[PDB]
């Protein structure tokens, strides 16, 4: 028995199959009541929703799936024929995410890439026929926000207007990523102040929109 297995079991036992919203509510509730977990959460999640609806991205890359929360959260808002790719380094997590998605009936929108973002990113074009990404959600590991951003730019995966949206720019924090995007002419940055999931510690998401080469 693992915490993530408990979360998936709670969903299967409580959420309406095929209804993404009830799946989100089931997760939020269990982690609000029984056991904190690092899902992006409902407060930050509403900000994500608002940004998704603005940009209506056809191709979203997620870094870090975990239990599938934000994948569910995002894919439920995708237009028909839009796809989300999510990268997960931990097999136990990737398979729980696959199940969470299957239960919400979003499996056909979502493709889980198993492995480390740094290894998978260079393989997107060949193995998944990706041209450029419309949106990227950074939410794996703070140390990799900056390295992986440079990777994406280098692998030609960013176009003018690509939206990078980063979670935890305040807690646990991503100082170097923040300083880089805020300092670079290649990004237009906006900060959304929210709260750490299932808590009232202050956190935020950063939107950094790629402007193209300088
Ligand atoms: C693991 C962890 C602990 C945090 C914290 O301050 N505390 C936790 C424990 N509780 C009890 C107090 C407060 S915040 C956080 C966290 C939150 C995310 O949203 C993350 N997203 C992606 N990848 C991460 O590593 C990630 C970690
Ligand atoms: N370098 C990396 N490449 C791919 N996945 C990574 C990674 N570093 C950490 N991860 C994974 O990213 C997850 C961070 S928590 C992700 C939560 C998710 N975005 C949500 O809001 O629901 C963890 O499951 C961790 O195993
Ligand atoms: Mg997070």
């Amino acid at each position: 028995d693992t915490k993530e297995q408990r979360i998936l079991r709670y969903v299967q036992q409580n959420a309406k199959p095929g209804d993404p919203q009830s799946v989100l509510e089931a997760i939020d509730t269990y982690c609000t009541q029984k056991e904190w977990a690092m899902n992006v959460g409902d407060a930050k999640g509403q900000i994500m929703d608002a940004v998704i609806r603005e940009y209506s991205p056809s191709l979203v890359l997620e870094l870090g799936a975990y239990c599938g929360y934000s994948a569910v959260r995002m894919a439920r808002l995708l237009q028909p024929g839009a796809r989300l790719l999510t990268m997960e380094i931990n097999p136990d997590c990737a398979a729980i995410t696959q199940q969470m998605l299957n239960f919400a009936g979003l499996q056909d929108k979502v493709t889980i890439l198993n492995g480390a973002s740094q290894d998978l990113i260079p393989q997107l074009k060949k193995k998944y026929d990706v041209d450029t990404l419309d949106m990227v959600f950074l939410d794996h590991w703070k140390d990799r926000y900056l390295p992986d951003t440079l990777l994406l730019e280098k692998c030609g995966l960013l176009r003018k207007g690509t939206v990078l949206l980063a979670d935890n720019v305040i807690v646990p924090g991503t100082p170097d990523f923040l300083a880089y995007v805020r300092g670079s002419s290649s990004f237009e940055c906006t900060h959304y102040s929210s709260y750490l999931e299932y808590m009232k510690v202050v956190d935020g998401l950063e939107k950094a929109i790629y402007q193209g080469p300088s």
